[PDB]
């Protein structure tokens, strides 16, 4: 069964309605969420295991939109419960994404490559 | 930045320029990876254009892919088009295997190994 996906930009991947794009170029979490900005996007944004299950490919650590109450995303909502594993890497106030959902606290400071999301 | 729909594809494959991919992690070899691609109304992976396929730079590891040499074209009988793809020798046979970035290594078609679909509606 065969269905359009989107809408996203051209250089964007999309599936199940999201748009994903990865950067390759290191930057620290705020200069990523400043870049994702400027493409109209934020940083990823994990609310699902089902509509999202294309991150269990992902290789390598990415900065996400996950910062430090409890962490919150870049939208302000809440990280929703057995979603991801929280697993402790640096002395840090941001999270890295890496497969199987999982995300490594990281200081907010050190270089990452990152993906940027949009949801039209 | 201007906002497009991108397929149609199965809700399970990633979009891409509205081509359809999916990664098969099950090691098959080519022929048994070809005949998994058209169970499911598709072909392995045909590199056809660098610009509206550049999100093979991202592709990691080793997957077959449809191009074959009769002793290279893909299976859908077309030549490849120049400039696409640089073919290195690995493991003698008459079969290829993409890797980033844009690159073919030949493999024995008996050989298992992971593979990508690739579907165009
Ligand atoms: C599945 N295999 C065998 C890989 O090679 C994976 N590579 C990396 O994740 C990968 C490897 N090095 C650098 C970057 C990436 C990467 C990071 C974020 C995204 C995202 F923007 F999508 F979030 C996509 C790729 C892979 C996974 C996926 C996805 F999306 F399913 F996760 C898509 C591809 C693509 F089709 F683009 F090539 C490749």
């Amino acid at each position: 069964t065969e269905s359009y996906c989107g809408p996203c930009p051209k250089n964007w991947i999309c599936y199940k309605n999201n748009c994903y794009q990865f950067f390759d170029e290191e930057k620290n979490w705020y200069e990523s969420q400043a870049s994702c900005m400027s493409q109209n996007a934020s940083l990823l944004k994990v609310y699902s295991k089902e509509d999202q299950d294309l991150l269990k490919l992902v290789k390598s650590y990415h900065w996400m939109g996950l910062v430090h109450g409890s962490w919150q995303w870049e939208d302000g909502s809440s990280l929703s419960p057995n979603l991801l594993t929280i697993i402790e890497m640096q002395k840090g106030d941001c999270a890295l994404y890496a497969s199987s959902f999982k995300g490594y606290i990281e200081n907010c400071s050190t270089p990452n490559t990152y993906i940027c999301m949009q949801r039209t």
